[PDB]
């Protein structure tokens, strides 16, 4: 396909993921961008992918969909056949992956508040908990505060699945080998530049200062197995959110979480969302 | 044609010249490369594009291939009609743009002994003289120099034509417009990727503390019009060398001189090359 996929191989075979995610971060903001949440180009709305039972006041989860340019609609297809009789589940995209190619959201929040507004219209009045994957966790958590602050709409809840948010992210730097080898073992097809970009951007968006915690309780659920080499000498390699209302530990390591052991990551969530309501 | 040419093409426009020729550069460095003269892909068998008089002590014309990556053999073809019947002209390609994709250099010194190689081994026993425009004025010099302190063969001379220094490139930033939309007015097709990258890295390395200055008498050729505007109490817009054998000026301005007026040029180098002889 592409040069910056070529780029991008390169910098994984070499252990220099790092410093790449910071070029597709600079390059990035010489793309099309849309400045304003109805300016963007994709239309948002969200894909069903599991049906509750016919009841009544209960929650739809909502999947916010992560940074991978190698992601798309098929992320949470796993996870999802799990809730099918138990919960609603829809699928957000993100802004700056669609179709020709989409234009980028000029900052973090323009597009949260196009996801949100997307959100608010697909729920109806059901309350709403989120739910997010890897860079997914952390954007799941910024559309929760964009939600309460923004649209007085605060969810009911956040499932952060592995979040790794900017003071605890020696453990994915470690490995990041194993995270740029993962992209490419995951592929559908050849990454597209446009996307790589778009990862690249919001790479940035979530890398950088971030100020306030969402009101809605967080269940964050951790991986078992750690992805790559740690020597215990150096503390702890879990994910890490501040003030879990509730903890929970699955098989597997950051991948295989999502793949092989997603019904035990779904089992989670509906414990949890009982104990909620 | 790919990302990269679309990202620049966006930075002209927007005067972010500057900066998007440090994306390529910093981009480059993932590129494949080479870290000896004999690892490089390319043959870098020079081309002789003008014959000298069939007469011996005779000094032969080499010119550098600059560094813009809308350019390549097509380059000297206007300036070396000229010298049909005068002097001996090849042209020795530039390492890193050839045909798949080529190899970059490690370093700049690891691309000037690549071509010191197929210019000793084609000048034979003759003096040379290094030729280049622009960018290929620095790269001249350079290989100027490289000859000297490390092949022991100094050349004959080095004919600068319209070189900006790194202490004297203020009127390279005042009109990185005009230049970046002449890069884009110059193509004869669309810039590949790979040359871009190309084009990105030798920039970053003639921009760095190159303190070796030759031995060899140089001519600097000037343009006679600004490229852009210039307010004249800046101080000078015209290309500067240090303590220069001759100084001759042209027609034209810095990218005209080379175009519409290489007969020009070509008779500065030829009186000058006599007065040395
Ligand atoms: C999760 O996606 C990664 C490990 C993550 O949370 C880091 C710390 C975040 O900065 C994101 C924005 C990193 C980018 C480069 C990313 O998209 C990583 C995707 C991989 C690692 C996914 O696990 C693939 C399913
Ligand atoms: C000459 O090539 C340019 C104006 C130049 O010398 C600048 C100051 C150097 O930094 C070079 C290495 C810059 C690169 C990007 C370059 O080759 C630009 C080339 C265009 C604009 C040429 O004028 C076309 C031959």
């Amino acid at each position: 396909a592409g040069m910056f996929r070529a780029l991008f191989r390169q910098a994984v075979e070499d252990d220099r993921y790092g410093e790449f995610l910071d070029v597709l971060a600079e390059a990035s903001a010489f793309r099309p961008q849309f400045a304003s949440p109805e300016a963007c180009s994709e239309r948002l709305d969200p894909v069903l992918l599991a049906g509750g039972p016919t009841d009544e006041g209960r929650a739809v989860l909502v999947g916010c969909t992560g940074t991978a340019a190698n992601g798309g609609p098929h992320e949470f297809l796993r996870l999802s056949t799990s809730f099918q009789e138990e919960r609603d589940f829809l699928a957000v995209p993100l802004p700056g992956y669609g179709t020709g190619t989409a234009l980028l959201p000029a900052d973090l929040d323009t597009a949260l508040d196009a996801q949100a507004r997307a959100i608010l219209r697909a729920a109806g009045d059901a309350p709403v908990v989120l739910l997010g994957h890897a860079g997914g966790a952390l954007l799941a958590h910024e559309l929760a505060f964009r939600l309460e602050r923004a649209h007085g709409a605060p969810p009911a809840g956040i499932v952060l699945v592995d979040p790794y948010p900017p003071g605890h992210q020696e453990p994915i730097e470690v490995w990041s080998r194993q995270l740029g080898e993962g992209l490419f073992a995951g592929e559908l097809e050849p990454m597209s530049d446009a996307r790589l970009l778009a990862m690249g951007r919001y790479a940035r968006f979530l890398a950088g200062p971030r100020p306030g915690r969402s009101s809605a309780p967080v269940l964050l659920v951790r991986a078992s197995e750690p992805l790559g080499d740690w020597q215990e000498e150096r503390g702890d390699w879990r994910a890490h959110w501040d003030l879990p209302h509730t903890v929970a530990d699955v098989p597997g390591d950051h991948f295989t979480m999502m793949r092989d052991h997603a019904p035990a990551v779904a089992e989670a969530v509906l414990s949890w969302l009982d104990a909620i309501e």
